[PDB]
């Protein structure tokens, strides 16, 4: 249970599951 964010194309976006 832990989230992350990464901005890939300058777009910075949760990733958790």
């Amino acid at each position: 249970k832990w989230c992350f964010r990464v901005c890939y194309r300058g777009i910075c976006y949760r990733r958790c599951r």
